Parts: structure tokens; sequence; C-alpha cells
């Protein structure tokens, strides 16, 4: 693992940043701090675009293809939409009277959800330009939510309610919870019968202390998991494999639990990876690995055997107070924020891009360097510097091609 770049803007020093990777291609990284700007970087750390806001960024998210970034701000009714293929910004007025509090795209349809401080919801379809306002969805601030594989939307609010909806904003289900919902995620229970494929169940963190479960097929029997007070508060959690959750806790501990029928909440594994503080976990199902950050270090482990430490990185004393981790969906890059307002990006895996024509081969050797060789004829390897990170490479008798999205 090598550090590719670091962002240290003077305007961010002393305040926690927020950031988001582009969802399929991973070419762009959106970042914001206390300066009322969202800055869009390429994967080399060069600034490609900026979005000015009338107040703090409240939330940001990318569409299912990564073609569009959505942003919401304090004291604004406008959603800001930025397009990765044109580099342009546009504005979309929410049509409600209110300050926004939540933002999330579907993984399957071109649908964007927006929540408000008064508990109103808007769904926007980007392909049809259709707006769907839903007044009174919650009685207080919408705080969290998730989109299903079937384009169902689930939402939590400060009114201690959970609501489940279709893509047309209609309420399918409502439920009351013991404390404020946070970090909500949809999933599928793997029953022994192969015949069910829909994500029938929701997971959520209540009060930063308990993980709660709601089944849409059995809504009269929800489940609460409590954890040892010595672990501290739930900081984050992620889904893995067939029916597992990994949960990170503030006092340096993480836990893995089973969610299979008759073992729901059984602890499979536990570790104190960090002595004093754990601040984020990020799981890549693409690489089959997890990163954890705490005590000014990053620790990376195999999801097949969590005892096998892949990498430990220590970070210099300027970086005190780690923030959030997130990978690109190709599992090529890891980003880390700090509570002091810096961002750092690391190479987790070189892309295995290569091609052949007769005895001549081309292959990626660094993120911007393709090497061409002919190991049969004994020709010395030729190193080609390239202007972009390629998503594909091809070679001929006399030429090399590399390309990304719709360009070569």
């Amino acid at each position: 693992m090598k550090r590719i770049f670091s962002l240290l803007e003077k305007t961010w020093l002393g305040a926690p940043i927020q950031f988001a990777w582009q969802k399929t291609s991973g070419n762009y990284l959106a970042v914001t701090g206390a300066d009322y700007i969202v800055k869009i970087f390429d994967r080399h750390g060069q600034k490609r675009s900026e979005i000015n806001l009338p107040g703090n960024c409240v939330a940001m998210d990318w569409d299912k293809d990564g073609d569009v970034l959505a942003v919401i701000a304090e004291k604004s009714s406008c959603i800001y939409l930025w397009d990765a293929n044109t580099n342009k910004t546009s504005q979309l007025d929410n049509g409600m009277r209110d300050q926004m509090s939540f933002l999330l795209w579907s993984k399957v349809g071109s649908f964007l959800a927006v929540g408000t401080v008064k508990g109103n919801l808007l769904i926007y379809n980007h392909q049809t330009s259709r707006k769907i306002p839903v007044l009174g969805k919650h009685t207080k601030r919408i705080t969290c939510g998730c989109w299903n594989a079937e384009n169902l939307l689930a939402l939590g609010g400060e009114d201690k309610m959970i609501t489940v909806s279709n893509q047309e904003g209609d309420t399918i289900r409502q439920t009351q919870v013991r404390s404020e919902p946070s970090n909500m995620q949809f999933f599928l229970m793997k029953m022994d019968d192969r015949t069910s494929a829909a994500e029938s169940m929701i997971s959520v963190v209540l009060g930063k202390k308990t993980l709660f479960f709601l089944n849409l097929n059995e809504p009269d029997n929800p489940a609460d998991l409590e954890f040892q007070q010595d672990f501290g508060n739930i900081v984050c959690y992620n889904w893995y494999g067939d029916g597992r959750i990994m949960i990170g806790f503030s006092c340096g501990h993480f836990v893995v639990i089973s969610t299979h029928t008759g073992e729901l909440g059984q602890e499979i594994f536990q570790a104190r990876n960090h002595k004093d503080n754990l601040t984020s976990i990020a799981v890549s199902q693409t690489l089959n690995k997890v990163a954890t950050c705490g005590d000014n270090c990053i620790k990376i482990q195999d999801l097949v055997d969590l005892k096998d430490m892949y990498v430990i990185l220590n970070l210099d004393e300027e970086n005190k107070g780690l923030g959030t981790l997130s990978w690109t969906d190709d599992g090529q890059l890891l980003a880390l924020s700090t509570q002091r307002g810096s961002l750092h990006v690391f190479l987790t895996k070189l892309p295995i891009l290569g091609d052949a024509c007769s005895t001549r081969i081309a292959y990626l050797t660094s993120l911007l360097e393709v090497t061409v060789a002919n190991p049969v004829e004994g020709e010395l390897p030729i190193t080609v510097s390239v202007d972009v990170e390629p998503n594909f490479v091809a070679v001929g008798l006399y030429h090399l091609a590399v390309g990304m999205n719709n360009r070569a």
C-alpha cells in the first residue's frame, strides 16, 4: 500500500471534512469542509471542479453509474447536481418550504431521495425529471435511510420512527423505535429455501448503542441487539458475505455477528485492533478485505481470516484524530479523512489491466504507466506514460491504446 496524494486546504484546518467516491468508475472524489464549497478531485488529487454553497454541506451522494453527484446545503432549498461527463453544475429547487437534512441515490434506478428538518421527503427521478413531494413523512428531521434492490426506500427520523416506501413515495410500512435511528441499511436473510431473492429486511443503529432489525415479511417480531458497554458507542457497521455484519465501536473494538436463522446476533469474532479509539471501518467485498482506523493508524485484514493482518500503516503526528474511511467500488483506492480537516488517499491494489497481440504484450505497471514487452523475441520492455488512469488497455503490432468511460 502506497500514499498517492494528500489534501491539506488552509480553509479546512481544525474542522471535520466530509467526502464521497464516485460509485462505479471511481475517477472522482467529492470533498467538503467548513468553507461552504464542495471540491471535486480526480483520483490523482488534482482539483477538476468546485460547487459553491450558501452554507455548510449537509450531505452529498453519487448516482448508480457515478455520472451525477448530488449535494445539499444549509439555508438552501436547492439541490445541486454536478455531471461527470460535462463537468457542469445545475440546480434543482426542492419545491418544499424547508431546510434539507438527508440525501441518497438508489443503487438500481435513477432515483434521488431528499429529506427535510420538518420530516418532509422529496423523490426526484433524474431520467424523467419527475419530482414527487411527500409532506408529513416524519414529524421531525429525517436523519438516515437506504435504497433496496427493488427500489424500496427506508428512512429514519428524530421522531423515533422508521418508514418504508416505494419509488413513488407511498408508505408500505411504519414502525416506532426506542431511540434515534442512524446508519440504516437493507439486506436479505439467507433462509434454507433458495426461492426468495428480495431484500426483505432492514438493519439500523439506535442511540449509537443497539443494532435493530425490521423484517417486512414478519414486522410484528423485530429484533434488538445490545453490546458490552466496555466496547463504547457503535461508530459504524457494514454487511458481508452470506449473512454477516461487522460492527465498529468507539473504544477500539470491532465485532462480527451471524444473522442466519436461529443464530441472529451470535458473535462469530471479536478484536481490539486499536488501544484507545476506533473511528471508522470500511469493508470491500470486491477485494474481500476490511480497513479500520484508530490511534493514528490504519489496520487492514482479510475477511476470510480476520486474524491475518494484511497491512498496518502509522500516520505522522500532524494527523491526530482520524475521521472516516471509504474505498472505490473497484477496491483500487482507499480514502481517509482527519478530524483536523486533511484527506489522504492510498493504493490498495493495482488494476490488472493487460492485453496481447501475437507475442507482444501490454500491462499496467503503475496507475499512469503501461509497459509493453515481447518476452519471446527478447525485446527490452517499453514504458508508456499515459494521461489518465485506464479502465481498459489494448495492444497491436505497432500501437498501444488505453481508455476510460467513453474515451480512448
